[PDB]
């Protein structure tokens, strides 16, 4: 299932259960993989995400609005939303279409904005950040070479 994964994606799913974990939610959703973007750090979803000012703070601060904490945090392993495995369904067709054999952050992010219809994409447009200017950085960042 991560077996396409780089090292630095593997670590977003990981980071994201964590997330989940933190806020005592259920599973693992689009916010909680935004997360876990921001969280790596040193990878193109990350960069792209800083330069548009979207925090880890900030991101965490709107999903406890939107979303609310949970009561009793999960032990173990958090299942995905449907809507969170869809996009790593799509960060799979993304890094094949640009001709790659793994899937990187990047690919990750392109997936998360393509499916834009959940919990991560309504924190991006509360925040500031427009999913067409998220996706552009990433472009952007991608064709610099």
């Amino acid at each position: 299932m991560f077996e396409r994964f780089t090292d630095r994606a593997r670590r977003v799913v990981v980071l994201a259960q964590e997330e989940a974990r933190m806020l005592n939610h259920n599973y693992i959703g689009t916010e909680h993989i935004l997360l876990g973007l921001i969280h790596e750090g040193e990878g193109v979803a990350a960069k792209s995400l800083e330069s548009l000012g979207i925090s880890l703070e900030g991101v965490r601060s709107q999903v406890e609005e939107i979303i609310g904490q949970g009561q009793q945090a999960p032990s173990g392993h958090i299942p995905f939303t449907p809507r969170a495995k869809k996009v790593l369904e799509l960060s799979l067709r993304e890094a094949l279409q640009l001709g790659h054999n793994y899937i990187g952050t990047e690919h990750i992010l392109l997936g998360l904005i393509r499916e834009g219809e959940g919990v991560a994409a309504q924190v991006l447009v509360k925040l500031g950040a427009e999913l067409t200017r998220v996706r552009q950085q990433v472009i952007q960042l991608l064709s610099g070479y």
